[PDB]
């Protein structure tokens, strides 16, 4: 077992200051000292975002550098994420698993995929390996001639994995979780990556729980921000 | 009746913010050495990332030209009781007696300097008569069915607001080197009194939730990382 | 007399570098227009629409420019009261606005106000102004600093700045700050704002013609 | 198909409305000993007025290797539109070091110090990357002829792979993004990018100080700090 292969992607929450509560205290710029749900769809409805600023969710995640890509072009999201200048990488990359899709249809722009053979995945898994062990190899060796981490790491691939805390605030996250699920029945349907789905979902299900309210009325409202 | 009130106050709403998550998030935890040491190598090194990963929510109530003042720092939130939507209540501000009245040098400079007790004799008469005649109009408007949101263009910059303004400490930070003058400071800055009353209380709350944070922001000029 | 009152909003083009062959060749990373930039609205791809900018002069009273300056995608510089004495210009609506308001606060549902409901507006400004602007001149005559003497101005002051933003931020700006039956969300700015938005709008639309069409055919909605 | 080395990075100014004048004009809005324009300017850089410095833009066109882009497109205040692996076939180009650039490391990792390597140190990194980079390549090839999606075909392609992207900021957010991506050791604060993100700020600024050359030289002046 010369590197590691795997194919999860993982999303804890790490810390929170977030609920529905907090929502309805900005909106009615709350004095210390049905109506949340009747909120929350008004905000909506009047496309009023600012009140779920007001609070706070930070997030582990551990992905592929393509993903984390996707992930860090959300400029209105706070990110820290472990640096291969300052630290060796280890060998863990991501394959996808037997259920992802291989495939394309259509126009590149449609962002259409479609499901491979059993020897497609056969073959992604056989051609990674190949590319991956080699890629650390030529890295480790880099590394023991005394080249600097900066520069030993130019040859390692984009499924490398990687580690960063993402913190939000409900409304950056509802922006995010718009452009990066596909869900057919959208106001806008999106056609993000499938990993940076995979993200999302797990956001939004921790999410969920927090702020299960504005969760739901995110949903009902074609899940796009306020 | 109007009411002249010189307060200007900060409550903090809610929270979660502290030393341990700046650590945290530096470290991405899932150098050996101590949280003072790894803040003060962020705050010199201008790392000022990490200090993102927390938020403070403030209440605050302040006149209408001191909001101005707050509300142009674009990294945070704000939600403002609106008066095209509720009556406005009738509080106005009026400098205390410890204010300074006067200016000297150019205006560019914004050096300010005491002034005498008729000064402020002087401004309390001037705009208690202003406010009551304005709000006196703002009260007929109302009174013979003008809307609320045209009835309130007679109301001065001084009348209150309230409103919750939520922050990270690194934005915070870069408010608070701004909107407080301190002469040991490596920039010194001259923002207007009423908005540094916002900002030292903002930080005196802030001082008990990251008090490594805040010590090591004063030690190294007040400049945000 | 000793004030000025008005009832104009100003805006005005200072200069620009926009056009909808700027959108492409951002979209495209270049070393028809109309097909591409309907692609990008539809697919919200907005990102393409930043690569460029608008500079504006607006003049308008201080309770508009605060509705402005909510907006933090732009940039703005504003003349300041704390650095230079106020003008003694003061806006009023003028006979055409909307002077009353029925239903809930929520719903905004301004109607028509009678020719007695303007004139009690124009002498009760005019009152309120004038006290205002003569306790100003006083304080400043005194020799109080003007950063406090202006304690007394009112919001309907007039005030200037420059206003700049990319086509993709003057979007989402129109989307809020028109209120119009062919957008996807009716939105209830006051009409003061709407003001400076329908002047804004009218100005970039000669920039870029393509990209103001497609962004109401696509709903008003900024991609 | 041959994978092609290169170790350059470029950097082009697309188009622009940025000029000193756009800075005064936006800062004397309203109803010295020497230029006005240059003790305006001087006067916002040592004051940190620095919201006058942002009602201008300038657009660049970049082609740097991945990691590289990655530092760059961190700072938020700028916009970027890069093109996509998702959507096209990469093309095989790679980046690699030239024979001047420092490849060893001393003392700790957050001192960032890098020292030269040796004429042996440049061959082998040229040998390891030369090994890697095929094998990539002949794999990411692989995978397209099999029918396998492009996006997912280039998750065996190494960070050093090249890309292109228009980057947009005004000249506010470009002397921030200065003062952390460019190494002077006498400016107000020493900074320690990676040197082939240095390289695309060093261009930047060449370009940008013919636009707005009282500008710079005032963030020069005042220590290479954003006002
Ligand atoms: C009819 C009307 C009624 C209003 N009532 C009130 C009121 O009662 N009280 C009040 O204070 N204001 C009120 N406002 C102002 C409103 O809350 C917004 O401040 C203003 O409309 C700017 O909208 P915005 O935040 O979407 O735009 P921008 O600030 O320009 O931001 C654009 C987009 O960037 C994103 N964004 C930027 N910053 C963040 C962030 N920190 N977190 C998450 N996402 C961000 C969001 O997607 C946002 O929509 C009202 C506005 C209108 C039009
Ligand atoms: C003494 C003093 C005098 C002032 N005089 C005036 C005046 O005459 N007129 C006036 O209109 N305002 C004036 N202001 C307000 C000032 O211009 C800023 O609006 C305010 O200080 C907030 O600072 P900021 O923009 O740096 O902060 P924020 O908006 O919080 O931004 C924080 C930092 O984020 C970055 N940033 C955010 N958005 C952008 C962007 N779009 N482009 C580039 N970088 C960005 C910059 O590094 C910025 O410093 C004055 C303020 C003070 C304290
Ligand atoms: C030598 C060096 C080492 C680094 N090490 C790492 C590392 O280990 N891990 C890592 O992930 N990154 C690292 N970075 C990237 C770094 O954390 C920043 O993402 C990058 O330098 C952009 O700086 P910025 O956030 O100040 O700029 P921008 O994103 O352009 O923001 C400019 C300014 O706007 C304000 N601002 C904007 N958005 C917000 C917000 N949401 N909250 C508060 N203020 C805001 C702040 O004043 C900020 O300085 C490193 C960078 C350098 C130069
Ligand atoms: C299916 C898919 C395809 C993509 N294709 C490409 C591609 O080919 N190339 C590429 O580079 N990227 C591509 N992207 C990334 C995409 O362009 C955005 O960077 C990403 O989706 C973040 O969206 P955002 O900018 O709206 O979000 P954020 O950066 O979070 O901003 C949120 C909102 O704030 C506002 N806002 C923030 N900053 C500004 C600003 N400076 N000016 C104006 N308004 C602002 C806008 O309303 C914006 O929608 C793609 C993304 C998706 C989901
Ligand atoms: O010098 C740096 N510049 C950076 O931008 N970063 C960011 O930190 C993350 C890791 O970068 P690195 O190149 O692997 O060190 C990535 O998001 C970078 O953009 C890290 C360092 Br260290
Ligand atoms: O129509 C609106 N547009 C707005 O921008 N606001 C913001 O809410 C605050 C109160 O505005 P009002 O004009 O007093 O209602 C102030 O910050 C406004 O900028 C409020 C309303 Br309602
Ligand atoms: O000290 C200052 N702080 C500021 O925020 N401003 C901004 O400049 C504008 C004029 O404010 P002033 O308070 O009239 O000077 C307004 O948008 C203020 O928010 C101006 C000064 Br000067
Ligand atoms: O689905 C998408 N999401 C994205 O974020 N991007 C951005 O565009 C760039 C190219 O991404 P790609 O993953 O190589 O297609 C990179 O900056 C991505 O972050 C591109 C696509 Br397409």
């Amino acid at each position: 077992p010369r590197i590691e292969l795997r194919s999860d992607i993982t999303v804890e929450l790490v810390d929170s200051s977030a609920s529905d509560l907090a929502v309805v205290k900005a909106a009615r710029v709350s004095t210390a000292g049905g109506s949340t749900r009747g909120l929350i769809r008004y905000l909506m409805r009047s496309r009023h975002g600012s009140p779920f600023e007001h609070n706070s969710m930070t997030f582990l995640v551990r992905a592929p550098i393509f993903t984390v890509r996707h992930l860090m072009r959300h400029r209105t999201w706070s990110f820290n994420e472990e640096s291969a200048r300052y630290r060796e990488v280890g060998a863990a990359f991501y394959v996808p698993d037997a259920t992802r899709l291989l495939r394309q249809e259509g126009k590149p722009g449609d962002y259409r995929y479609v499901g491979g053979s059993t020897d497609d995945h056969q073959q992604v898994v056989r051609s990674a390996t190949r590319a991956y062990e080699v890629a650390f190899e030529e890295y480790q060796r880099l590394l023991d001639s005394g080249i600097a981490r900066e520069i030993a790491r130019l040859v390692l691939p984009v499924s490398t994995y990687s580690v960063l805390y993402a913190t939000c605030n409900a409304r950056a996250l509802m922006h995010f979780l718009s452009l990066r699920t596909h869900r057919p029945d959208a106001a806008y349907v999106s056609h993000p990556q499938r990993e940076i789905e995979m993200v999302a979902e797990q956001m939004e299900t921790a999410w969920a729980k927090l702020m299960p309210v504005t969760h739901e009325a995110f949903t009902a409202f074609g899940r796009v921000s306020p």
